């Protein structure tokens, strides 16, 4: 734990936003996410909901400019998505408002999660949680 | 995650609670217990409380019948303890949860040194560390 | 081991089972099987039958309901397979609910396929084409 | 697996076994033992039993007749133990010809000789006070 | 880099920060300094001074108040410490509040202490005696 | 070593055959095949022949009986093979000894590079690298 | 430290720069440089400014005259530079020629991916990358 | 494999042995020895006799003369102990007589193995093969 | 070190000397030469010259005759050898027999194949193009 | 290699005089000594004298003024010393005082075993061995 810095986020994901530099992209799944089979770094936030991670992370984390710094994963077709999720995900990041976010389709998804820095898998049950957060140049 | 299992527990402190044997210890600290320094390994768990993890875990972790199974630090002199900690960590472990004792901030220091793993928490309270022994799974 | 966790499922299992997500797969396989070349992460179950293993793991696997969860090897060329394998299998997978219908790849397909999957528990299980494998759903 | 080898025998544990030499210790404990925090090496036969293990063994272990090569824990203040364990290790370790008597110590002991031991095996023996510790002789 | 914490503090050094517990030590060593035959893990910081790296963490660092939580080093018999070092240290750790009094111990038992230490982040500060301990307390 | 097994084979290469599975190919190269360059774990064995670790491994290890068991190397051209090395393995490997078939050196190199292991021996003749493939054990 | 040799420059930098031959391509980047994504390993020199490691780098290094010794990146379309960054670098290497290059954003991270080591520094100002490409040291 | 070296020697047996110094001990043991357990980095030599590293080795390792260079094992009371191997080790490392070898206690011997550069483990079935060498002022 | 084989020979090339087989190559470089990031392991044999090793390497290693066996790098465009060098290196390499003809091949295609080789070995030789390739034969 | 500095120090040997501190012990073995079995981290600089890493690293290393810098083996009791190595040595240094201080082999095994560090070198003068105490850097 540190002052200042919201204690939610462990001493390895503050570690890695730092090492991340202009463009690399970060993941933060729900918690059916398959994040340890896609490559890249994983960090475990078992009992933290995303809109969590987001609120505690948007004062230090410089969103891209250069390109969508905000993508999630759209439904497949014949399921259930929750519209509230992505809506406190934005009051979470509304430091003030944050960029819109896209939807890219989940296999899409897995593709690009496969290149990411990292992945941070959360307790976030909602389907469909998972949201991807490109860094732009740190002022 | 996994059903019927608590999804508050990680999957590697799942693995350690699953390998640990009769009488090995584990300790769930507060956000401020030098867990790092100890020696054992350590899980993080910051977004929750030690109480949390306690409750989370009493369904898989039979505690030990062969010797004190819950041990508490007790306040360095000149300081006091928060009496709501204790009494919210029996709840969470209650069969009836055995008692609990207090043994001095040098012994419980000795004991993390020495323990199975060492799960630290988001738990802000004081005091709040406490160190579980495993019994014999029935 | 722990309460109201079958005994069967080693500490390391467990936890891939834990970690697994979404579409991750996983493979039983039988005693015959090329499990340490394949890729993927190796837990050695020698001495246990597959259907016992998947009877202790179902209670607490969700099987894929997205796509086809169950991938079994077709017999190759000249080889007949024990139906009572796959019997067993589906029993043991049956445990509180009936369990979805079966696939069979090619041999080749099936190491192609297990190259990629998150984990190999290779069994007891001495019969040919005992290999199974499994896909993670969502779980409910 | 291998011909000749009993499949319960898992990889790991054939090399262990053969680079063990005259002297050296394994211990083959029950599913409650603190096997981990011992300090030697853990090898997990979760869901086999010792007994199986040893008949398994036994033709390729040459017990040492320099020291006591059996040895099994004492039961602690108030506990009684289960006489069919011993019974069923012995028959099994038994196999070519009777085996040696098996001793008894203390429960501090056996964890301190735990900790100095060769390897140990964590099986799935639930009873109580099912470990047992084997050392190896000179294979004739 | 990030926003909000000081760019000065490389990713690792932010990490251990937040790793440290109550009662935690941390050095931050001049050029001079043997940090790495110490024993603890050791953070290269070449070029900057201790007192750039103390005003950049004193936001995030609670000073212990259960024990003195600022240590140097005395001088050794036949130098004489440069009261400015301890001047500019002083100014950093006391930008949000007075800081402790800082205490001086011999080089010995300054090492002493270092071999106990969390981590050692040895800087560009060339001035002799340019070393500093905090002690961590509990975070608010 | 072990009872009932040959003290030629070290105990890493006993848990290499274990592990082996179907299909899975394991070489036992002569002391001047480039075993450390081509990918798969080495095993040294300095002192033996191939022929020595091919006849202990035999009743231990099934040949695979779906697809050619025995490879070994085709002389390079302008080169020839002596006569000697390949009827010693055969005779090493005696169920009959199934049928050996030769590959040029680069389809060799080519599986040496994913094998499953390479076991380098003392045996000294040219071309006494063989290529061996599991089957299912019975 | 070492006497003669500039305590900007760490242990391990040191060594990375003794380790480069001929031909070998060191990155000093600014703070936005996404480094430890590219594939080389990776010195951190936090709190640095790119300038202050040229000055104590350039004694030792020699710039390759087998090839452009120096890359730079070239501003994103419809922005510009500030010449303030390389003027500074300029002297700080302390610069007949060579001219620096200057290769555009994703062109300039293709070739960081083969490079020998990235150090990333303290530097702020935008574009402030620079790849140094060393000569046969006199 | 190198020439005018013997071929019975491992790659990584040969930097064992030079990288000891002056003082340094290994053991060659039977194969009934437990060299795994006593501590020092062991190298298997499963089809050959002790009697074969000896010659091998002894054109490249100096014996010590600051100390006792040859140890064996004595045999345990109500033992058996083989008075040929004792002769051949000594006509293997006559190149051109070798220092008496001296007998410890099996125990002695242990606690010896335990603080050794390495261990080789052969295929030496004769009882009590076991011999420790220590290295001199190589010339 | 040790008696009969050279004391110039570090124990890491020793071994590595002895386990390279038929066709495999290492490469003996200049002080110059970019050995690290090639790709394969790198022994340094700073202090020394390329001829000092290759006379206390020659003795255990058989040249190969399937193919050239020694490759030096050809001047690049501007420069030129040093026909001492290679007299160095021919009279080292000629201690037991003439050693074949020396190749020289083009700077990239010398870096090329060092990516491809056994190890790397780079001494002290501070001429240019000092570096020379060995290829490995059947050791009699 | 790097420019002014010399090209015997490996960048290993490099690094480590640079990570070494105020009173840190470093050895210059001769080939004889035991150097892999002391404890320390050890650097191979086989067919080098002593005294020619001694010429090469004295520029960069400052010795310790706050306690004897320089220490070497005493011969073993009866025997005598190659006066040459230490002119040779002392020569190397450029060395008013410090004296060498001598203590006995084994008393010499025993501060090895906490030294940062061992080189062992190609030199095969007997009690070639030399121990240096880094001074503060000026
Ligand atoms: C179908 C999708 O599968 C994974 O991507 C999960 O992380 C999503 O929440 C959803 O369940
Ligand atoms: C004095 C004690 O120090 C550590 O053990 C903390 O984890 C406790 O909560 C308490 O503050
Ligand atoms: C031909 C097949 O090969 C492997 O896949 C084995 O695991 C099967 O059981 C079968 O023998
Ligand atoms: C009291 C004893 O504790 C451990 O040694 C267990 O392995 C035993 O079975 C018994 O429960
Ligand atoms: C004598 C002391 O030695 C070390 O502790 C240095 O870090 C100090 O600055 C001082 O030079
Ligand atoms: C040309 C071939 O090269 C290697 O494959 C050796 O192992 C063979 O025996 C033969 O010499
Ligand atoms: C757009 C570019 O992104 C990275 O390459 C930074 O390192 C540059 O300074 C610039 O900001
Ligand atoms: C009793 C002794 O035990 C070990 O020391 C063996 O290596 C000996 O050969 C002998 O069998
Ligand atoms: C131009 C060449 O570059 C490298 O290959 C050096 O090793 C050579 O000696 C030469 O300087
Ligand atoms: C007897 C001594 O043994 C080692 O310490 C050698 O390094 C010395 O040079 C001497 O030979």
């Amino acid at each position: 734990m540190l002052k200042t810095i919201s204690p939610l986020i462990s001493p390895e994901l503050l570690k890695v936003l730092a090492e991340m530099g202009h463009g690399d992209e970060i993941i933060f799944s729900d918690a059916h996410f398959p994040a340890h089979s896609m490559g890249p770094q994983v960090i475990r936030a078992d009992g933290l909901l995303v809109s969590d991670l987001l609120q505690a992370i948007i004062p230090l984390f410089e969103l891209d400019s250069y390109a969508p710094p905000l993508v999630m994963m759209a439904a497949v077709e014949g399921d259930t998505l929750d519209p509230e999720v992505e809506r406190r995900y934005r009051n979470a990041l509304s430091l003030a408002p944050c960029p819109d976010i896209i939807r890219i389709n989940r296999f899409a998804f897995y593709e690009r999660a496969q290149k990411a820095f990292a992945i941070v898998i959360t307790g976030e049950r909602a389907k469909y949680g998972n949201i991807l957060l490109k860094k732009g140049v740190t002022p």
